[PDB]
């Protein structure tokens, strides 16, 4: 019922995910020299590292918030694809699934403490 164990328990999750090798072309903003035509196809950009420092600064609310900027990296990844079997995109689906499997019980925890809180 700890309110507040989300933001440690992203901070880790954020860990595991840059130590990953599939995180590798989410780390960092999408190159607009390597893809030119990137902001023509999408709209609000995300990366790991603009979640990290976002949640570091202490401007996320809930692990929910946090949530839908990482549902964002991946959507960016699909949108931008040109196939759903290119090299980045099978790595978005493979890291999409880590945090989906990783962010459950900390989204379940934070609703729970929060429900416990407003009894
Ligand atoms: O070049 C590609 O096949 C892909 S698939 C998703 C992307 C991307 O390149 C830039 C980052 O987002």
């Amino acid at each position: 019922y700890d309110i507040q164990a989300w933001k440690k328990q992203c901070e880790e999750l954020l860990n595991l995910i840059f130590q990953c090798e599939d995180s590798e072309p989410f780390r960092q903003p999408v190159d607009l020299l390597e893809y030119p035509d990137y902001r023509d196809i999408i709209d609000t950009p995300m990366d790991f590292a603009t979640v990290r420092e976002t949640l570091e600064a202490g401007n996320y609310e809930s692990p929910m918030e946090l949530c839908k900027d990482v549902r964002l990296i991946f959507s960016n990844s699909k949108a931008y694809t040109p196939s759903k079997r290119s090299r980045i995109y099978s790595m978005s689906l493979r890291l999409s699934a880590f945090f989906e499997e990783h962010i459950s019980s900390v989204l379940s925890d934070y609703k729970s403490a929060l429900r416990f809180h407003k009894r």
